[PDB]
């Protein structure tokens, strides 16, 4: 996250840090708890990942330093990637993680509500992006979870900033015309959380962007509301 600050512990109880143990354990991507054994994240996060066995999901984490060999984690039973996904910039950058065991909800770990199709019209003015990602273009994974408040921009406006791309309605963007605040490498798969009427909804999933926090280069996120049907179909046993 660029231009953000340290989060308060428990401030984003739905945020998880997805690690890979190959070759050695490290943070791989962000993610969101949406159900007792379901994590919503980005599809591009699993490039080169052949098996769910090298994955580990940590919940209730503020600092990566908290994660050690003796820290409990959730194993991943199955990686479900949208069948139309090819790459981040083409859309469909969404994936589900079915955990081997269920998450016991508590103040430090609980689910975020999916957006409602009835809310496509509501306007969010209180949206935040979080993660342990880069704070600069050539940086490293950060220890303390970062947060940054960022305004949503219309798709018409976003498209004007990405003339070489096709910004579809299944994508949503957020950023400051002047830049300064944005998600970045390492934050991928993490949530774009917007609070409306005292309730938080998972509006987007950090997906891509030209560089990070650059002027007139809005961050691009998966428009979650467009996938609520896909999510229901994929999580329904």
């Amino acid at each position: 996250i660029v231009g953000g600050t340290a989060s308060v512990r428990g401030e984003w109880p739905w945020q998880v840090t997805l690690h890979t143990t190959s070759p050695t354990q490290r943070h791989l991507c962000g993610g969101s708890i949406i159900g007792n054994q379901w994590i919503l994240t980005a599809a591009h996060c699993f490039y080169g990942v052949e098996s769910p066995k090298i994955l580990r999901v940590y919940s209730g984490i503020l600092n990566q330093s908290e994660i050690a060999e003796d820290t409990s984690f959730f194993g991943v039973q199955e990686i479900i990637i949208h069948d139309q996904y090819k790459m981040a910039e083409s859309g469909y950058d969404i994936a589900l993680l079915k955990l081997e065991t269920t998450v016991n909800y508590t103040d430090s770990q609980r689910p975020i509500s999916l957006p409602s199709k009835g809310d496509r019209n509501v306007i969010y003015t209180d949206c935040w992006v979080t993660g342990w990602g880069y704070r600069k273009l050539r940086d490293k994974i950060q220890n303390t979870l970062q947060k940054a408040k960022i305004p949503l921009v219309t798709n018409e406006e976003c498209q004007k900033r990405y003339r070489g791309h096709k910004i579809t309605h299944k994508m949503i963007c957020a950023g400051y015309r002047e830049g300064g605040k944005d998600a970045c490498k390492g934050d991928s798969g993490g949530p774009l959380s917007c609070k409306h009427n005292e309730v938080w909804h998972l509006v987007g999933i950090t997906s891509w962007g030209e560089g990070c926090a650059q002027r007139e280069r809005p961050g691009v996120y998966t428009n979650v509301v467009e996938y609520v049907d896909w999510i229901l179909e994929k999580t329904q046993a």
